[PDB]
């Protein structure tokens, strides 16, 4: 069947909502990923927000594979250009009941103790040392160090929206991003088999981080607030 | 192996652009695909536009294929609502030298008795025999009956900004649509192999037409228009 949800703001203590570490939900209804005191994001933050229920990707039963669409709309404002701005945020799908992982350039979806699978598009701010130029889009499975990225002009503290779409037939993912107010478009795909690296439920949501304290520079940071989302996933099974 | 061009607008005769039967730029800068008289469309109108030099998208040497991306604008003003708007427009990729097709329904790049091979993304506004809910964006290859297709809302006499994007190692085709007046966007991909279906050299381009006269509707018409136009290639051979 037909599953699908969708927030066109947020309200303070969500039912539909798991937030983990430093994710909030501010009075003024945005999902804030990662810590903002008194307008300022500040480093050592990592945050994520879950759908509360699990959906299914994919059914043993028939080998059927779901096809999915969500959108959203983010803000990212960086407060302070040098020396540079981190880490960015991510839409990511993965097992349900997971813990944060590690922050930083990792998002918190990713942990080097015990890793789970996962299919992420992230939307990365510093370069790390597996990273290509920053800004970029990219895909990941698995693993932070994409297997496709597309390079992008950030619009500081305007606001972005993003088209996720999954088609199972031909298992090509799509990624689409748009600055209204710069009318800027950056578009993204690869070839991705859910069935490959996912188990039949999942849940979806977001985690982002500011800058790790090991790079000793507290102006790595920047806020990663989500406006909205929306999200459909069809399993013919 | 880069080769790429890219029109803020366009003049009258421009060297660079190939104009076929009714296409014609209009003195304020814009290429008209399809006739229209004193600010009116017509019916029975078929035009196409061609960057006058071929295009290597693969190179049968070192069996690599190319990577290409290209954006533009282009608007579709529909004056009378009733009975029903045609045809469409399309950008295409076709083998050089070639003429005009059959227009209405076919756009202009099909030719039943001397069918030559094509790629092409269309923009359809008249629902033929073969075709689902219009308007609808469709990927095309040899055939208008698309491999793919995906409804849209059309912003009538608004601009509309274009993304397609071939990536040869994926060989995804992925196409944007977004109407920035209406801050709605579109996404639809596929997969083609370009080395499959066409030749070593080809020309890429526009192509439109308005109602085909045995339709018996002269209001069956719109206008076709390109406002910018940008190409990118990258033959790694
Ligand atoms: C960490 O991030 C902060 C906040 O941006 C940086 O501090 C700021 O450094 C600016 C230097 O580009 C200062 O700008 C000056 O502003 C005044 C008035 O606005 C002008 O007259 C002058 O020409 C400059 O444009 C800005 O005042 C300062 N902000 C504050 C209140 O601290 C910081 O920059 C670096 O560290 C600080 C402590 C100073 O030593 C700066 O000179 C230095 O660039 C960022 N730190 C890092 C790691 O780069
Ligand atoms: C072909 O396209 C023309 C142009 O739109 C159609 O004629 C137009 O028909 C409209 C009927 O829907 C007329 O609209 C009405 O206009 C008056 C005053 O302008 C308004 O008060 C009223 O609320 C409607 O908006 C419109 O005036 C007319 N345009 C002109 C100047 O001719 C045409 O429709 C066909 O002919 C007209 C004259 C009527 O007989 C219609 O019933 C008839 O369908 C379109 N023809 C086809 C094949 O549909
Ligand atoms: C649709 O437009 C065509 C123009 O490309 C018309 O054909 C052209 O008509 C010219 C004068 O009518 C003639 O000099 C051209 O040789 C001819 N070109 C072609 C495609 O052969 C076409 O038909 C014309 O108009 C209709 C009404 C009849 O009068 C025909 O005898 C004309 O050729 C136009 N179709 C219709 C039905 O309007
Ligand atoms: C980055 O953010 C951490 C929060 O997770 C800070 O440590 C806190 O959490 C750890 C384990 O989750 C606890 O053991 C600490 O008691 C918490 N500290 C606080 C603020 O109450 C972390 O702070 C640093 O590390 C901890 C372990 C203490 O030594 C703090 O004094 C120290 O500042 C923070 N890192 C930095 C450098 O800001
Ligand atoms: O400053 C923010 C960043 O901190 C870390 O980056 C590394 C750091 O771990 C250390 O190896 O030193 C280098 C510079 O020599 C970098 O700062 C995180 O790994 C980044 O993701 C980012 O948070
Ligand atoms: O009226 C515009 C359309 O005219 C033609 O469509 C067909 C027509 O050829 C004839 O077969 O009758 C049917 C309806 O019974 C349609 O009107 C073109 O083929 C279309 O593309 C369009 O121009
Ligand atoms: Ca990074
Ligand atoms: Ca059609
Ligand atoms: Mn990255
Ligand atoms: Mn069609």
């Amino acid at each position: 069947k037909t599953i699908s949800f969708n927030f066109n703001q947020f309200h303070q203590n969500e039912e539909q909502l798991k937030l983990q570490r430093d994710a909030r939900i501010s009075s003024n209804s945005v999902l804030e990923l990662t810590k903002v005191v008194n307008g300022v994001p500040t480093w050592n933050s990592t945050g994520r927000a879950l759908y509360a229920k699990p959906v299914q990707v994919w059914d043993s039963t028939t080998g059927n594979v779901a096809s999915f669409e969500t959108r959203f709309s983010f803000s990212i404002r960086q407060p302070f250009p040098r020396p540079h701005p981190a880490d960015g945020l991510v839409f990511f799908i993965a097992p349900p009941n997971t813990q944060t992982g590690e922050g930083g350039g990792y998002f918190g979806i990713y942990n080097p103790l015990s890793p789970y699978p996962f299919v992420a598009v992230e939307f990365d701010t510093f370069r790390n040392t597996w990273d290509p130029q920053i800004p970029h889009i990219g895909i990941d499975v698995n693993s932070v160090i994409s297997t496709k990225t597309v390079p992008f002009t950030l619009d500081n503290g305007g606001i972005a929206n993003v088209v996720i779409k999954y088609d199972a037939s031909t298992k090509i993912l799509h990624v689409v991003l748009v600055f209204p107010s710069l009318g800027t478009i950056y578009t993204i795909a690869d070839i991705v088999d859910l069935k490959q690296v996912l188990p039949e439920s999942v849940n979806v949501g977001f985690s982002a981080a500011t800058g790790d304290p090991s790079g000793k520079q507290r102006n790595a940071t920047e806020t990663h607030d989500i406006l909205s989302w929306s999200f459909s996933a069809s399993l013919p099974g």
